């Protein structure tokens, strides 16, 4: 793909950026 694929990509930064918390993130 391309610019879907690249979402992906950045998304997994901003994964990163919480404390594997999925309540903030829900």
């Amino acid at each position: 793909g391309r610019f879907k694929r690249f979402r992906k990509k950045f998304k997994k930064l901003f994964k990163k950026l919480s404390p594997v918390i999925p309540l903030l993130h829900l």
